[PDB]
DNA sequence: TTTTTTTTTTTTTTTTTTTTTTTTTTTTTTTTTTTTTTTTTTT
């Protein structure tokens, strides 16, 4: 079979999902998105390659709150799996905070009280409880997850 | 008869897409007015 023309597909497959990426509607994009998720959260080698980065990158600057909620939360599942190398993405994962959807919010800071429960002594620990403690009066539900936490 | 994990069902939350609905002039109609037109009365 590794001699067939079929166990050389896997490379072929995500470049044609990220030919998907560009695309005129929302849940498309989406889906693409929480699929190449499972997939990353597979094999969590696979944030190398320069397109998946600047795909990633892209549709987390994007304009709905959509596919925006589901790269945060691709990004917040590859830094929960591995424990360290966390520290290069921490900085565009804490940017997100300020997003005006109230999806985005909640998953940053479940995903923010995941490692702080989980990896304590990372260095950025006050900044985290500084800015969790920043939006509890942002809105309801969020002021319920807060105070929970 | 009453407790427990697993599974099953409900329900709840939050976005995206469709749907009735309010408004916003524009036009039409109809009744009111009033000015002119028409019609006897009288000094």
């Amino acid at each position: 079979a590794s001699m067939r023309p079929f166990a050389q597909s896997f490379d072929i497959y995500l470049t044609q999902i990220l030919r998907v990426l560009g695309e005129n509607a929302i849940a498309v994009r989406t889906k693409a998105m929480k699929c190449l998720s499972e997939v990353v959260a597979v094999d969590p080698s696979i944030l190398a390659r320069l397109d998946m980065q600047r795909g990633v990158h892209g549709r987390l600057m994007d304009n709905s709150t959509s596919v925006r909620e589901a790269a945060v939360e691709l990004l917040g599942r590859f830094v929960l799996c591995r424990p360290q190398l966390a520290e290069q993405y921490y900085d565009m994962l804490i940017e997100r905070i300020l997003d005006t959807g109230i999806s985005v919010r909640k998953r940053v800071i479940k995903i923010l009280r995941d490692i702080c429960i989980e990896q304590p002594t990372f260095p950025k620990i006050t900044e985290m409880c500084v800015k969790m403690i920043r939006r509890v009066n942002d809105e309801e539900g969020i002021k319920k997850l807060v105070n929970e936490t």
